[PDB]
C-alpha cells in the first residue's frame, strides 16, 4: 500500500482530509480507509469523475 495513515497521527489524518475535501467526520481508522480509497481512486495513473 501507498498509505499508511494508520501509523500516523489523528490530526495529520483529518487535517490532510479535510485538504482533501472528503472529511474527517469518521474516525483515524475511517480516516486510513477513506484516505487510502483516496489516494487510491487514481490507482497510481489518474483521478477520475463522479459519472
Amino acid at each position: 500500500g501507498s498509505a499508511d495513515y494508520s501509523s500516523l497521527t489523528v490530526v495529520q489524518l483529518k487535517d490532510l482530509l479535510t485538504k482533501r475535501n472528503l472529511s474527517v467526520g469518521g474516525l483515524k481508522n475511517e480516516w486510513v480507509q477513506r484516505l487510502i480509497k483516496d489516494d487510491e481512486e487514481s490507482k497510481g495513473e489518474s483521478e477520475v469523475s463522479p459519472q
